[PDB]
């Protein structure tokens, strides 16, 4: 279907998916009569547990169809929402095209404010009752499955039991998250202060030097990433960053050389060759013909000895990095190729994405570019280029940590009933002021529903995977080239001509889900929990640079200023 | 007589462009107006 869009392909989807789901349900019902606390062999007990879930079928039929209808309605309203200019209501814009481009390119305060306010006011108002009832349905469903709430069901992903002291209680996750965020707060404070100081020049008379930042100036709809502010926060614009886009042009690099170069890099690292069958039954480059196919990169796990990658080639570095990312996914896929079907997966949700990130990062270093030959040896990069690159990386990495933590904390606290239904939005914004340090431009009462505007929230998805993986990557960094005796800066780490790092990686790759992720961490990193020290060590030079640059500044913020307090009027009424 | 009509050009140039813009606006808004059901405000219907 991805290769060929036909109605026959769509009905083949429907039939195959229905058959697979029916087979899974019938197998679960047949195996449910096997008791659990009798098999001491863990590698089969894990399969029994992974096949034992009764899912939403415990819930009533009418309630089940109502829930499915509500989910479909939420997805449809998110996908087809539209707002537009009051001045000329005859032209209207969706969210994915234009509006995202507007918020990622526009420099007008009024335009950004209007778009940010209008999208929420015209989507969240519709979405509010649906979520208010969906949370109740999910809570009932979770309680029907011996869980405290749906948040407990989500947290059960990391839960490990009966492995003689390596167990991890579900409640322990919260403690780890808060302890990690405590050490992250000081660096985020400095970064936020520097960003506010830099934005003071772009939007004068709109930002208080000690207040929080207005929400509609973050470069994104919600602020999940701060990359779009790079042009407005460049430390040294006189010298450009590391760009080699003309290097492949000079050598006339077609859209085939990328994969061969990736294979050569893998061979130099120590990993074996690649399957010719994979080269044949794959989609290295988009045909470009009249047949539509999605250009979104994705690795496939067909099994049986064949894999493939779907991504539209192009002569640019990002394509090289994405190829490395997907190739890492594919390597991890063959890593558990000799495992049962129940074990043909990663240790948890944050394992597949952690491998591709480190793989791309190892090849993204300028040292690798110099070694390849594209970057001539005589050319050199000073400290300012490194600072610019580190700031660019930080604007993507650090920015999402407080946002992700705050979102997950809000969802967890709302799923356990600790927040009264009539006191959701207020509490939400309070966290935004005190965790993230962002203040809304206009007050929002309880009729709105702001987090429901995000795709992950309105589609029943867990957001914690973006947090822990972000840590694991950097932790993997300490396990990646420190064993490979790398002595230079951590941002210059590379593992070419290092077979020990490859062996250490393979030792955990060739495990699948057969062993707990804690066991893999102890096997490679040597710990039994996620650590934040590697991340702090990675950004030490930029941390020192910020500390030097923040002497004439006020690190931190006060959660009382607002862009509307200067023109507001207070009222006081005493009826009695 | 059929060729003698001085036409609407006798008006001032700014007034002429204002009239032309307004007529075009009327035509466009009539051609592209749309209303739809509050029950499902995601699908909306034209006139023709
Ligand atoms: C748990 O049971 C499985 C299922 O038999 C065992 O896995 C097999 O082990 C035998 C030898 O004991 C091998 O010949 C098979 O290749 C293994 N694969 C299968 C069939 O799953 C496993 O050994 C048992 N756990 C123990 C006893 O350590
Ligand atoms: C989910 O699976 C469990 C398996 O135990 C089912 O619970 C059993 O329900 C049957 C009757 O349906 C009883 O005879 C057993 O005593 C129950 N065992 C218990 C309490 O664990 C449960 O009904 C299943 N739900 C559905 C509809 O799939
Ligand atoms: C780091 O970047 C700065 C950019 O100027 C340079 O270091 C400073 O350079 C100016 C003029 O040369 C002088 O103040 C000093 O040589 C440096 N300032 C210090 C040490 O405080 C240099 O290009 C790079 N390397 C170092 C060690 O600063
Ligand atoms: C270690 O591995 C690298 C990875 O490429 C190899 O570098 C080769 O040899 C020289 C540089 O040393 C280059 O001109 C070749 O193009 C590289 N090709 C090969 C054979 O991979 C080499 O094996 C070692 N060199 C180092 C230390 O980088
Ligand atoms: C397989 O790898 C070996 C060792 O790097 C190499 O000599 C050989 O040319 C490779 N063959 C393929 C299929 O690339």
């Amino acid at each position: 279907y991805n290769t060929n869009i036909t109605e026959e392909n769509v009905q083949n989807m429907n039939n195959a998916g229905d058959k697979w789901s029916a087979f899974l349900k019938e197998q679960s019902t047949l195996a449910q009569m096997y008791p659990l606390q009798e098999i001491q062999n863990l590698t089969v007990k894990l399969q029994l547990q992974a096949l034992q879930q009764n899912g939403s079928s415990v819930l009533s039929e009418d309630k089940s169809k109502r829930l499915n209808t509500i989910l479909n309605t939420m997805s449809t309203i998110y996908s087809t929402g539209k707002v537009c200019n009051p001045d000329n209501p005859q032209e209207c814009l969706l969210l994915e095209p234009g509006l995202n481009e507007i918020m990622a390119n526009s420099l007008d305060y009024n335009e950004r404010l209007w778009a940010w306010e209008s999208w929420r006011s015209e989507v969240g108002k519709q979405l509010r009752p649906l979520y208010e009832e969906y949370v109740v349905l999910k809570n009932e469903m979770a309680r029907a499955n011996h869980y405290e709430d749906y948040g407990d069901y989500w947290r059960g992903d990391y839960e490990v039991n009966g492995v003689d002291g390596y167990d991890y209680s579900r409640g322990q996750l919260i403690e780890d998250v808060e302890h990690t965020f405590e050490e992250i707060k000081p660096l985020y404070e400095h970064l936020h202060a520097y960003v506010r100081a830099k934005l003071m020049n772009a939007y004068p008379s709109y930002i208080s030097p000690i207040g929080c930042l207005p929400a509609h100036l973050l470069g994104d709809m919600w602020g999940r990433f701060w990359t779009n502010l790079y042009s407005l926060t460049v430390p040294f614009g006189q010298k450009p960053n590391i760009d080699v886009t003309d290097a492949m042009v000079d050598q006339a690099w077609d859209a085939q050389r990328i994969f061969k170069e990736a294979e050569k890099f893998f061979v130099s690292v120590g990993l074996p060759n690649m399957t010719q069958g994979f080269w044949e039954n794959s989609m290295l480059t988009d045909p470009g013909n009249v047949q539509k196919a999605v250009c979104h990169p994705t690795a496939w796990d067909l099994g049986k000895g064949d894999f493939r990658i779907l991504m539209c080639t192009k002569v640019t570095m990002d394509d090289f990095l994405t190829a490395h990312h997907e190739m890492g996914h594919i390597q991890y896929d063959m890593a558990y190729a000799a495992q049962p079907f129940l074990l043909r997966n990663g240790a948890n949700e944050g394992f597949h994405e952690a491998v591709g990130e480190i793989m791309s990062l190892s090849a993204a270093t300028p040292k690798h570019l110099k070694s390849i030959g594209l970057l001539s040896p005589d050319f050199q990069e000073d400290n300012e280029t490194e600072i610019n690159f580190l700031l660019k990386q930080a604007l993507t990495i650090v920015g999402t940590l407080p946002f992700t933590y705050m979102l997950e904390k809000w969802r967890w606290m709302v799923f356990k009933g600790e927040i009264p239904k009539d006191q959701w939005m207020k509490k939400w914004w309070e966290m935004k002021r005190e965790i993230v340090g962002v203040v809304e431009p206009v007050p929002h009462d309880e009729t709105y529903c702001d987090p429901a505007s995000l795709f992950h929230v309105s589609n029943d998805y867990s957001f914690i995977r973006y947090y822990t993986r972000t840590l694991y990557q950097f932790q993997f960094q300490e396990a990646l080239c420190q064993a490979a005796k790398h002595e230079g800066p951590l941002h210059k780490c590379d593992i070419s001509n290092s077979t020990e790092a490859g062996q250490k990686l393979f030792n955990m790759l060739r495990l699948g889900k057969s062993e707990p992720w804690t066991l893999a961490l102890e096997n490679v990193v040597g710990a039994k929990n996620m650590n934040v020290r590697p991340l702090l060590n990675y950004f030490e030079p930029l941390f020192t640079w910020l500390k030097d640059q923040n002497k004439n500044s006020f690190v931190g913020w006060s959660t009382d200023w607002s862009p509307y307090a200067d023109q507001s009027i207070k009222v006081r009424i005493s009826l009695k």
